[PDB]
């Protein structure tokens, strides 16, 4: 992940937070998240995680159980939803 | 809660699921309940809840961090959002 980078900064890629809603809600069905068929809609980014070699950042994600509204928070700061 | 009915039904009142997601909003801050100044909007009562008497029920409550999108809900079924 550090070998994306947009004018020298390493930001979190876009359809990162795709593959992390994806294995979240694999988790809540209990299945594996490679044998799960998802369809994520109005997905919105309105920030960018900012990576740093060497060092551990870390996320919340949290989908909703029946309707399927899923949030990438990074604290209290939003990062993606849809 | 059980005088409360509607022709011999005894429903969960349409206010009930209010005050579970505001007793559940405050529990997420960590701020206590009546403390707390709250708005709900567009709360949909999406189906009844048949209270049993003489016996017990359980719901399911789920409150997003910070959009706010509340839930109440009972096993797969869904019982009232907004
Ligand atoms: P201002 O114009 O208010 O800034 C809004 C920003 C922060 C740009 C926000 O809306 C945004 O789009 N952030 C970046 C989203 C992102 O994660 N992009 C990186 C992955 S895609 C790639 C080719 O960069
Ligand atoms: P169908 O047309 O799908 O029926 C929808 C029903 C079952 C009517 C559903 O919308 C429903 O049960 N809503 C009522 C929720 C409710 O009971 N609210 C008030 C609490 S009881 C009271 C006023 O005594």
């Amino acid at each position: 992940l550090l070998e994306h980078a947009v004018d020298g900064r390493m930001l979190f890629p876009a359809t990162g937070t795709l593959v992390l809603a994806w294995k979240t809600l694999a988790k809540l069905k209990g299945v594996e998240f490679e044998q799960l068929g998802v369809q994520m809609t109005n997905v919105q980014i309105h920030q960018a995680l900012f990576l740093n070699p060497g060092g551990k950042t870390t996320v919340s994600v949290s989908v909703m159980p029946i309707t399927g509204e899923f949030q990438v928070r990074d604290g209290e700061s939003l990062i993606s939803s849809g």
